[PDB]
Parts: structure tokens; sequence; C-alpha cells
């Protein structure tokens, strides 16, 4: 019983199905006084909601669906016609982003591709896209710099699209900002966004020397 199937469970038990909010408000409930879990939560979701109605995106792209928390915040805003995709390379969460969208009653806004950003995003073509109006980078951090300059080189970005990259202070994504920053192809503004808690995994490795 993973805490991804948690998660899910409590939505399906507390939250008003086909309403998107309550369903936002039943993961945050949870994630805040349960256990900790890694969506973007409201207050980031402030602003995800401000941009997305600000820049009033056609089509979306997501690269890290994990549970369907940022999907759901995304799709509920979207106009009639408009499309978001969310790229997702865990199978495990993209069937729990599925049932969350489903339970929202956004799974016609929304189509999950499995499989890595690096290896679906030259494939975009083949689902019907030109360009893209937005996208929300949420997923590995050693990935912002490397996709981005892809989907310049996939011919996805037009004139105004919209980069929302998430977790750029903390962890860090220093390379990303220093590209996107210090290009002129990039104009960019920063959003503070205080956080009480984040858990990430890391590591340390152990190497015994042998010999030369
Ligand atoms: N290269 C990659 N391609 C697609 N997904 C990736 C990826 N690297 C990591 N991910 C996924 O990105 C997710 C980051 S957590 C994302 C949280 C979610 N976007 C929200 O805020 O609601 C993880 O579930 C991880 O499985
Ligand atoms: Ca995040």
């Amino acid at each position: 019983d993973t805490k991804e199937q948690r998660i899910l469970r409590y939505v399906q038990q507390h939250a008003k199905p086909g309403d998107p909010q309550s369903v936002l408000e039943a993961i945050d409930t949870y994630c805040t006084q349960k256990e900790w879990a890694m969506n973007v939560g409201d207050a980031k979701g402030q602003i995800m909601d401000e941009v997305i109605q600000e820049h009033n995106p056609s089509l979306v792209l997501e690269l890290g669906a994990y549970c369907g928390y940022s999907a759901v915040r995304m799709a509920r805003l979207l106009s009639p016609g408009a499309r978001l995709l969310t790229m997702e390379k865990n199978p495990d969460y993209a069937a729990i982003t599925q049932q969350m969208l489903n339970f929202a009653g956004l799974q016609d806004k929304v189509t999950i591709l499995i499989g890595a950003s690096q290896d679906l995003i030259p494939q975009l073509k083949k689902y019907d896209v030109d360009t893209l109006d937005m996208v929300f980078l949420d997923h590995w951090k050693d990935r912002y710099l490397p996709d981005t300059i892809l989907l310049e080189e996939c011919g996805l970005l037009r004139k105004g699209t919209v980069l929302l990259a998430d977790n750029v202070i903390v962890p860090g994504t220093p390379d990303f900002l220093a590209y996107v920053r210090g290009s002129s192809s990039f104009e960019c503004t920063h959003y503070s966004s205080y956080l009480e808690y984040m858990k990430v995994v890391d590591g340390l490795e152990k190497a015994v020397y042998k010999g030369p």
C-alpha cells in the first residue's frame, strides 16, 4: 500500500467527485496533516493559477505528473477545447494521476503520456502538436536545462511561449536559471514562494580504495 495509493483513497473518500477544487483541498489536507508529499501545494498553485489566467494558454505541456495535483490545478482553469499534456516516466504515478483526473472530471482535458521527457518530447509532432503555449517543469531538476534546449531544437517553442519552472531555488536549478536569465531568447521573471517543509531523496557513496 504505497503512499500514492493512500492519497488517492483519501481523495476518493473526502472530495466531491467532479469538483477539481475539492480534489485539491483533499490532497492539500492529507499532505499537510498526515503524510507530506511532493505536490506543488496551494501557495505555489496560486502562482500557477495566475500565470495560466494571465497568459491564457490553449496547449500546455507538463513535465512531471506524480499524483496529478498540478495537472488538476492547471486543467481546471483551461477553456473548452484547450488541452493539457503531462509527461510522467513512472507508470505507477501515471495510473494514480489518471484516476485523480477521472475523479476530478478533467480526463477529457488531459492526456497522460508515459515515458521520459527526453524521449517523448521529440515525438510530440506525431501527437498533432505544432508549438506549445505553456510548459511546466517540475520533474528531475537535472533535466530542466537539456529539456529546454531540446524543446528549442525540436521547434516546439513559439514567440511568447511561457515556461514555468518549479524548485529553481530549492533544491536549486542554477544552470537552468543561468541559461534562461542570460539568454536574449528568454525574458525571465522570478516568483518567490515560502516553503514550510520539503524532503528530497539524497545519498552518500562510500568508495574503498583498493590500489592503482
Ligand atoms: N525525465 C522525466 N520524464 C518524465 N517524468 C519525470 C522525469 N523525471 C522525473 N519525472 C517525474 O516527475 C515527478 C516530479 S514530482 C511532480 C509533482 C507534480 N508535478 C505536482 O506538483 O503536482 C516524479 O513523479 C517523477 O516520476
Ligand atoms: Ca515541485
